């Protein structure tokens, strides 16, 4: 059900779309999260994201942060998708407007490989601070399961495809 992509490798799909507006279309058994260790959603796509579950994905996420604890950078952990997938990864890129190591972003993309098939941002991308051309190239050279990623920005899209 995904459509409209350029295929950029054998496995990694790319699109000029808002992740909200694609996750309520498509409903994919998986959409991804730029989320940070604490789970909390204020901006960038987990802002989008949770706002678009009324704010049930950020209830659910305190709850987990309440018996779990944070996560890992590079780490993820899988909770409901409420009304916009199945399931929501939710995936710790590392942060370079907090100073966190890049090359902790591998690890992240790794998480993507326990799922068959994922609605996805960039990691690291946007508020995160990290250059959105690096962060498509760890994408196809670590993913090698089907991923369709969304790029909220035009004027981004159009400069990943031609440097691609
Ligand atoms: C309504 N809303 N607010 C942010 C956001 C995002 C979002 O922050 N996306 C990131 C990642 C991406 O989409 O490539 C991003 C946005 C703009 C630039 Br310029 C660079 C990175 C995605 C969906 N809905 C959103």
């Amino acid at each position: 059900s995904f459509s409209g992509y350029l295929k950029l490798t054998d496995n990694v799909y790319i699109k000029n779309a808002d992740i909200v507006e694609e996750a309520k279309k498509v409903k994919p058994t998986v959409v991804v999260n730029a989320a940070n260790v604490y789970l909390k959603h204020g901006g960038g796509v987990a802002g989008a994201l949770n706002k678009a579950t009324n704010n049930a994905m950020q209830v659910e996420s305190d709850d987990y942060i309440a018996t779990n604890g944070p996560l890992k950078v590079g780490g993820s952990c899988v909770l409901s998708g409420h009304n916009l997938a199945k399931h929501c990864l939710h995936v710790v890129g590392p942060n370079v407007n907090k100073g966190e190591d890049i090359q902790l972003l591998k690890s992240a993309y790794e998480n993507f490989n326990q799922h068959e098939v994922l609605l996805a941002p960039l990691l690291s991308a946007g508020i995160f601070g990290a250059d959105p051309i690096h962060s498509l190239r760890v994408c196809v050279d670590t993913v090698r399961t089907n991923v369709y990623l969304a790029v909220f920005d035009k004027n981004l899209y159009d400069k990943l495809v031609s440097s691609f």
